[PDB]
């Protein structure tokens, strides 16, 4: 399917889903691009990136680092953080 | 995302809504699995298939053949069909 027609929706299991209803989030099934956001919210809400250094991410207190599995991340490395996603998602097939 | 966690969503435009409408479906947006159900029933209830050559569908005289730009196609040639469908999707970016 051409990209441009195409909407991708993902399921997060149930504590990615509970982190994102924490911060606003209604729905079961999103884009990628709506988990980011609300990801986003989290992180910016938690205060948990380094006011410093404010591309790392130190999230060994939060639960987010419990989904993630590690104890800080760089907001710079894309396809970590992904990967990191992809582990929270139900397949669906 | 791995294929597996994904579901992707296409959304028809009017025309192709219309006929899938016309058959027993009900909402704006399908799997590409779901809108073939629905073309595959609007086939079989309007017998265009060949009954002789049962993989191909004269479709000429009807709305399919507005859609789908040809007077006939081969059920065996699926790329072809994707295209023909694709025609008919919304580009929703
Ligand atoms: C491109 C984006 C990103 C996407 C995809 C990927 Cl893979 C990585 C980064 N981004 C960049 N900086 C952060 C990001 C970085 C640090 C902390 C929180 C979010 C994010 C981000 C968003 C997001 O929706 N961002 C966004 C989207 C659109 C516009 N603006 C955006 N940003 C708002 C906060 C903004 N910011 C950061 C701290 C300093 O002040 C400030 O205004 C910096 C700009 N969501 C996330 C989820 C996770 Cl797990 C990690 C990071 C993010
Ligand atoms: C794999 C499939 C197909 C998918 C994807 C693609 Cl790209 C091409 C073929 N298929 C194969 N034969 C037809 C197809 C072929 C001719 C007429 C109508 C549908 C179709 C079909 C379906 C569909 O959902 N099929 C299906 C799905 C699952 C199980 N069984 C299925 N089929 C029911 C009618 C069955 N059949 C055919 C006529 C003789 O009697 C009979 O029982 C032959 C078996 N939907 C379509 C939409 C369009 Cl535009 C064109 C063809 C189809």
């Amino acid at each position: 399917i051409p990209a441009s027609e195409q909407e991708t929706l993902v399921r997060p299991k149930p504590l990615l889903l509970k982190l994102l209803k924490s911060v606003g989030a209604q729905k079961d099934t999103y884009t990628m691009k709506e988990v980011l956001f609300y990801l986003g919210q989290y992180i910016m809400t938690k205060r948990l990136y380094d006011e410093k250094q404010q591309h790392i991410v130190y999230c060994s207190n939060d639960l987010l680092g419990d989904l993630f599995g590690v104890p800080s991340f760089s907001v710079k490395e894309h396809r970590k953080i992904y990967t990191m996603i992809y582990r929270n998602l139900v397949v669906v097939n």
